[PDB]
C-alpha cells in the first residue's frame, strides 16, 4: 500500500474480514472459531435480514439472517460478482465454501 503501516482501513459492520481462516487440503475453508461465527450471526441479526459481506481469505460471501419466516436465527450464504474471469476461475471453491459457511452458521 501507498500508506503508512501504522494506518489501517476503517472497518464497517457491513463488511467483516477474517484474516487467518484455516484452509483444508481439499482447498476449502476449515471450521471458523465460535467467536467468528457469533460475530457473523450477531452482525447479520443487527442488519435484520439485509445482507452483510464476509471476506474469508480472498473471496466475498453475502450473509443474512431471516433465511426462513418464523425463525430469525436462520442464516443464508450466497455470493455475487461481475468479473467473469474470477467467477470462471473460482466458482467451484466459492460455492463449496459458501455451503460450509452456511452449515457452520446454522450448526
Amino acid at each position: 500500500h501507498h500508506h503508512s503501516s501504522g494506518l489501517v482501513p476503517r472497518g464497517s459492520h457491513m463488511f467483516l474480514t477474517f484474516p487467518n481462516v484455516a484452509i483444508t487440503r481439499d482447498n476449502r475453508i476449515d471450521k471458523l472459531s465460535e467467536n467468528d461465527l457469533e460475530l457473523i450471526r450477531d452482525t447479520a441479526i443487527q442488519n435484520g435480514g439485509r445482507k452483510i459481506q464476509v471476506q474469508l481469505r480472498d473471496l466475498l460471501y453475502e450473509v443474512s439472517n431471516r433465511a426462513v419466516e418464523g425463525d430469525n436465527n436462520t442464516f443464508k450464504v450466497s455470493f455475487s460478482t461481475t468479473d467473469r474471469a474470477m467467477f470462471r476461475e473460482r466458482h467451484i471453491e466459492w460455492q463449496g465454501n459458501a455451503i460450509r459457511l452456511e452449515r457452520q452458521l446454522n450448526t
